[PDB]
């Protein structure tokens, strides 16, 4: 009957009196068997039940709890790679403490990962104190710490710390100008606390690291001035199965003849063509003072309804500075991107990864599809007796809102504890409003201080309490029942909208009801509110409006609410599917990122950096042999002198009669000479210096172009099948050009320098 999380749970409970009546000192003892078992055979897997048994005895000393059986069945879906979900209050950070100790034994570090510096510092000095027990170090990495105090955190045998610091520590030891700069050493094994917030919602979430440069706008200018001349049926169209304004057929030669190309549509002109597209977007498809207008010497969007009069925001892909330019105003720069990042990408390297939420079960296909891992759905500790109401439907936000604050104040005479929840701070404003008017104390939290909040959000189950909480605010503190608020019906929450993901509102569901608790929910929501203008969901509001539905009869039944739960689905389905494919896209510059920091990696640990160069030098030259050996006409002879060597070193004597290869041979075997007499009167050590500057100046400078020109590849690509074959193929192949290209380019900058110079 019983299943294998359920056996290994009855294992660990069964040997307890084994660590149960032990000293301290015989009990952290324990910790050292474990590694003399490990380094001489012992796999993690033969130590999880004692290991765990261990940690349950240890917690119990330094902090009063002992974790409960399903604590136990959840450790384990941690160090099996996979995702616990377990309900808020089922206490996952103690849960954590399980796997973590298990795969720190062997002192290769375990990242502790969490949402925000507020809570990863309190989990770790909470059960820092647990680990440090059982005689293993911890460390806390966050954004106020130096080098030298990261390296420690991380040299730790557990580190806690926030996503955001991990993803930039990482992009920042690939930058590095010394191997000894770096702070992280490989990445083991993550457990990742609120993973659905963090492998999901922030799945493709780019970190950025910008240089200190200011991006030239030349070619901003350069495509206008050219578009100028263009002629309106001549020169473009707007092309109906693209949706764009495209350069025709003649277009496209008068731009190569104008500037200096033979194709425009050449990965190495990716970068001119598209900025000339945005600067055609700009004119023809950009009205002035219509879809834009200008305030001063700046430019603002419209936007339908504008609704966004005045707005701050800006349009991206470079259409903004081709309308600047268009309009003759300053091009507002933006700084250069130096090395890029997203959380899907980053996690994928570790060896080993795990993660723990109140909600997974929803994105069960998703966690497959991506990460390879399971959701192992854990049993609540005790039964779940929350009341769950059918959602209410009202016709007006202005209804659904007076209807929120009368059941608050209601359940406020009373002495129940509230927790509204709402989607906007503009929403929180408005119903904190209402109930100033009814003269009803709350509090209100703006998702900002998360040390406040969480302050705020400890005493919210106490009698009385009245917390409005703007998208998850204070997230990752329990709210506990105070005296008499049980018999009271417990935490009332009220959901004012419902999310677009249902995930998200199952996550303020679950704020009630903990430990068994009695609670209530209830979600209200509007034919007004946004979620209700979908497909399917419109067309059932549509009915309920010829029906005669009244903000004075609001809708309440199980066939409506389902109505709005399928269309969720639907909903997360289709956001699933353009997941999807926009993985598949993100993973041609994830595999080009993980090669060329393979190689950067390889030059500054390198013994000797002599190989390294020579092959590049060769690599160039061979190039440079290929393109006159298609009598010859050198050339050849003549390029070799200004690039590996010096003036009249070759010869037009050897003009030749040679067969390439015999060329590079004896041009190499030239290159070979002239190098060893640099190093010579460098000195060795000055030599790889030297080296390693030009190098790595190579590598960082033509990374940061390609990721420019490969961003610009993307947004574009729409325009360069071939539809409706998919676009994907083009892209895949028109990157692995522009890499290879990008490879080309270092080698030729760097056999050039080493060379050439000084
Ligand atoms: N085995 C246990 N015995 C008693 N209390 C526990 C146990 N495990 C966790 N708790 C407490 O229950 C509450 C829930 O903790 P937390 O780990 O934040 O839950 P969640 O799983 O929602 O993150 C905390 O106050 C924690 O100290
Ligand atoms: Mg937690």
């Amino acid at each position: 009957t019983l299943n294998r999380y359920e056996k290994i749970a009855n294992d660990i409970d069964a040997i307890r009196g084994d660590y149960e009546n032990l000293s301290d000192d015989a009990l952290k003892h324990k910790t050292i068997e474990f590694k003399e078992r490990l380094e001489k055979g012992a796999t993690t897997d033969d130590l999880l039940v004692e290991a765990f048994a261990v940690v349950r005895e240890a917690s119990r000393r330094v902090t009063g709890m002992f974790p409960f059986k399903v604590q136990l069945m959840g450790g384990v879906a941690l160090h099996d790679g996979n995702i616990a979900e377990m309900k808020t209050g089922e206490g996952k950070t103690l849960t954590s403490t399980l796997p973590v100790y298990l795969n720190a034994l062997t002192g290769k570090g375990v990242h502790v990962v969490t949402v925000n510096e507020y809570l990863a510092s309190r989990d770790a000095e909470q059960m820092g104190k647990i680990f440090e027990f059982l005689g293993l170090t911890v460390g806390l990495n966050l954004n106020s710490m130096s080098k030298d105090e990261k390296r420690e955190a991380y040299a730790a045998d557990i580190t806690y710390s926030t996503n955001n610091e991990l993803g930039f520590d990482y992009l920042r030891d690939n930058m590095v100008l010394y191997k000894e700069q770096m702070v992280q050493r490989p990445l083991h094994f993550a457990v990742i606390d609120e993973v659905d917030s963090i492998l999901i919602d922030e799945a493709r979430t780019p970190l950025i690291i910008s240089g200190q440069a200011a991006k030239s706008t030349k070619l901003y200018v350069q495509a206008n001035a050219f578009v100028r001349t263009l002629k309106a049926e001549k020169d473009y169209t707007y092309d109906i199965k693209t949706k764009a304004v495209q350069l025709t057929e003649e277009g496209m030669t008068k731009a190569e003849k104008a500037f200096g190309i033979d194709n425009l549509f050449d990965v190495k002109h990716v970068a001119l063509n598209h900025h000339i597209n945005q600067a055609l977007k700009a004119h023809v498809a950009m009205q002035k003072d219509v879809d834009y207008v200008v305030e001063d010497g700046q430019v603002v969007i419209v936007d339908s309804f504008t609704g966004r009069l005045m707005k701050g925001r800006r349009y991206s892909e470079g259409l903004h500075q081709a309308i600047e330019a268009k309009e003759g105003l300053e091009i507002q720069n933006e700084s250069m991107t130096l090395a890029t990042i997203t959380f899907q990408n980053y996690f994928r390297m570790y060896e080993k990864l795990a993660g723990m939420t109140g909600t997974a079960k929803t994105e069960e296909e998703e966690f497959r599809n991506i990460y390879n891992m399971q959701v192992v759905t854990i049993p609540t500790n005790r039964p779940v007796v929350r009341d769950d109401r059918p959602d209410l439907i009202y016709r007006t936000m202005e209804g659904k809102f007076k209807a929120v604050a009368e059941d608050v104040a209601q359940r406020y005479m009373t002495g129940q504890p509230v927790l509204v929840g709402t989607v906007a701070v503009e929403t929180s404003e408005l119903i904190s409003k209402l109930l100033k008017n009814k003269g009803i104390p709350h509090q209100v939290l703006n998702a900002k201080n998360h040390e406040r909040e969480a302050q705020i959000i400890e005493e919210a189950g106490q009698k009385g309490a009245v917390t409005i909480a703007t998208n998850m605010a204070g997230r990752g503190t329990d709210i506990k029942l105070g005296e008499g608020v049980k018999e009271l019906g417990g935490l009332a929450v009220v959901g004012t909208e419902r999310h677009e993901s249902r995930r998200i509102d199952n996550q303020l569901r679950g704020r009630s009801g903990r430990q068994g608790d009695p609670g209530i929910t209830q979600f209200y929501l509007s034919m007004e509110d946004e979620l209700m203008r979908r497909f399917g969901a419109e067309r059932t509001m549509a009915m309920l409006d010829r029906f005669g539905m009244d903000d004075s009869t609001p809708i309440q039944s199980k066939m409506v609410s389902r109505a709005v739960e399928s269309s969720q689905k639907r909903v997360e389905g289709n956001n699933f599917d353009s997941r999807k494919q926009l993985l598949q896209y993100d993973d041609v510059l994830r595999q080009q990122r993980e090669v060329i920091y393979k190689q950067r990696f390889e030059v500054i640990d390198s013994e000797n950096l002599r190989e390294i160069v020579e092959n590049m030098i060769k690599s160039s030259l061979e190039r440079a042999i290929a393109a006159y050996t298609p009598w010859k006409l050198d050339g050849l002879v003549d390029l070799i002198n200004t690039t590996y060597l010096d003036e009249g070193a070759l010869e037009k004597s050897d003009i030749f009669g040679k067969e390439p290869d015999e060329m590079l041979e004896l041009i190499m075997d030239r290159i070979i000479t002239k190098y060893n007499e640099k190093e010579e009167q460098f000195g060795k050590e000055q030599m790889r210096e030297f080296e390693k500057v030009i190098v790595l100046r190579a590598v960082d400078s033509k990374w940061m172009d390609h990721i420019d020109a490969m961003d610009q590849l993307r947004q574009g690509i729409h325009l360069r099948a071939y539809a409706q074959t998919n676009p994907l193929r083009e892209y895949q192949m028109e990157g692995f050009a522009m890499f290879e290209h990008m490879i080309e380019s270092i080698e030729d900058e760097v056999a050039k320098f080493v060379m050439k110079a000084e």
